[PDB]
């Protein structure tokens, strides 16, 4: 009966798809298809971040438009996650017609409200090119051990750290020209103005408990004006009334949630959704999985300017620790940085779902994806927990009783069992503790492959006059699979439509109470094979 609004970031045009960007993207889609199970109305939400000074560079040197460039990455992005089968309603991108107009829209309001403040700012400029440099397009010799070729604020020799106007002999990185200090009137957000209402809801006791510790390391530091526009040349949106300016990509980043959203109900032809939505009355609730590097923007910009534009607030942030592979950060020499396209060469979407749903809490901690382990664990839990209770049943049934399940249950108290469990497993998907779900399905796994040792099928079928026996034994155990299916549907978007397309029936949460009784199942090929450290090698060759 809720309304939902679910986003995760949105990822970078210029990069590819890894698989720290996938950690975030399942965790959300298997939240936000319990969600669905559930019988809720759900809004998956996303698009790609398409503007600012890297990307209108990079697309210069490729000698085409950025508008041609963002449009192949972002179809390339849609291609590996669609590959994912993260199941958004919407993916769209900053650089839109909707994107422009609520830009332009929140900063009107922003202004009009007193929340936009001039200053007047210095900064390294390239003279050749015409430009303001970035600092990391500024590259000269460090001014402490005198290192040459060091770019943008720190050096990787001595480890100093310094403005780059310290930088002895700077050059552009764009032209080779000696840049010169130059002035600019910029525009900047008063977000100091929030720090009572932001102060207020860190103490609410909503957002996770880490989350509001670093906080008030924020807040002890002192909030400052966070500037958000651009001089010219730029890739982006202009800045009403203010020619050679353009919105800084911290203005229209967040504000691509609010556009994927309206181009969605537009798409639709759905003119009431937007409003009832981000109006500031709404009753909907709006979620934005996030990584830690975005919790100070999430947590403290985007809230504010929301609020001085005079729309709702997120209900809440729900923010990931880090991917690491093999226990340390994803190392292009080891061939640890994997990229999404990469690792569907090798292994299946459905895997790296439960082993990262496997590891996931409520909290924010570091996910490490351990190769040896990924490899171990998918055939102890899938493979021979799981897809075993349908695999060591199907063919008798098939085979002796011509695909029919038994008339009725035959053990009721061991299936009570797993139906009671619906309430803690759904639970532990509702409070993201994943990994708590994942541990009280396997534990149920356990107890249904036991339950089959103990009857022993591959005693029963060879004995004489025993048929009912083995049609009642092998039924029970693939009731149990269709229950346990039924609490990883979440995870395993593809192996449920194969469990789906076996037991004849699509697999809904209330379902679960009605067993499969004088039941027509067909047969299946392979559900779930085995893999093997052999493909663990090949994937990291081809990353190196
Ligand atoms: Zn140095």
């Amino acid at each position: 009966a809720k309304k939902i609004l679910v986003t995760c970031a949105c990822p970078y045009a210029n990069g590819s798809i890894h698989l720290g960007h996938m950690l975030e993207h399942i965790q959300a889609d298997v939240w936000v298809r319990y969600q669905r199970m559930r019988g809720h109305e759900v809004n998956f939400i996303c698009a790609d971040d398409a503007h600012g000074t890297p990307i209108m560079l990079k697309a210069q040197q490729l000698g085409i438009t950025p508008e041609q460039m963002i449009g192949e990455m972002s179809q390339e992005h849609q291609t590996d996650f669609a590959g994912f089968n993260i199941s958004y309603d919407n993916y769209h991108s900053t650089h839109s017609e909707e994107n422009r107009q609520l830009s332009e829209l929140i900063y009107s309001r922003l202004k009009e409200n007193g929340f936009i403040k001039n200053r007047t700012i210095s900064q390294l400029y390239d003279p050749e090119k015409g430009m303001f440099l970035p600092d990391r397009f500024v590259k000269g010799t460090c001014p402490k051990c005198k290192s040459p070729d060091q770019y943008g604020d720190n050096c990787e020799v001595c480890g100093a750290t310094y403005s780059p106007t310290e930088l002895i002999e700077p050059k552009s990185v764009v032209s080779g020209a000696t840049p010169v200090m130059r002035d600019s009137e910029h525009f900047f957000f008063d977000l100091p103005s929030f720090s009572e209402m932001l102060q207020a809801w860190t103490r609410s006791g909503a957002l996770q408990e880490q989350v509001a510790n670093k906080m008030q390391e924020w807040f002890e530091s002192g909030l400052q004006q966070w500037d958000i526009s651009r001089d010219a040349p730029y890739f982006g949106f202009e800045i009403p009334n203010a020619p050679g300016k353009y919105f800084y990509v911290w203005l229209d980043a967040p504000i691509g949630y609010m556009g994927s959203f309206k181009n969605l109900c537009d798409k639709r032809g759905d003119s009431v959704s937007f409003d009832e939505y981000w109006k500031k009355d709404s009753t909907a609730e709006l979620y934005h999985f996030i990584g830690k590097d975005c919790v100070y923007f999430h947590s403290l910009f985007w809230p504010a300017m929301l609020e001085g534009s005079n729309f709702r607030k997120p209900s809440n942030l729900f923010v990931h620790g880090y991917v690491t592979v093999n226990g340390a950060k994803m190392s292009k020499s080891r061939g640890t940085f994997i990229k999404a396209s990469t690792w569907l060469n090798h292994f299946d979407a459905d895997s790296l779902r439960y082993y990262y749903t496997a590891k996931l809490s409520s909290r924010i901690d570091d996910i490490d994806l351990n190769l040896e382990d990924f490899v171990q664990r998918v055939n102890a839990d899938i493979v021979n927990k799981v897809v075993n209770l349908a695999s060591r049943n199907a063919g008798f049934i098939n085979k002796r009783f011509d695909g029919v399940l038994a008339s009725e249950l035959a053990d009721p108290q061991l299936y009570k069992t797993f139906t009671d469990a619906a309430e803690v497993i759904g639970e532990a998907w509702e409070s993201r503790e994943f990994g708590k779900a994942v541990r009280e399905i396997m534990a149920l796994a356990d107890l249904a492959n036991r339950y089959v040792d103990e009857q022993a099928p591959w005693v029963v079928a060879k004995q004489e006059g025993r048929d009912a026996d083995l049609q009642a034994i092998c039924s029970m155990g693939i009731n149990l699979f269709r229950v346990l299916m039924t609490y990883l549907k979440p995870v395993l978007p593809k192996l449920t439509e194969r469990a789906e397309a076996f037991l004849n029936t699509e697999l809904t949460w209330d379902g679960i109470q009605q067993p499969l009784l004088g039941h027509k199942v067909n047969p299946f090929k392979a559900l779930y094979n085995r893999i093997d450290m052999r493909q663990v090698e090949a994937l990291v060759e081809a990353s190196k």
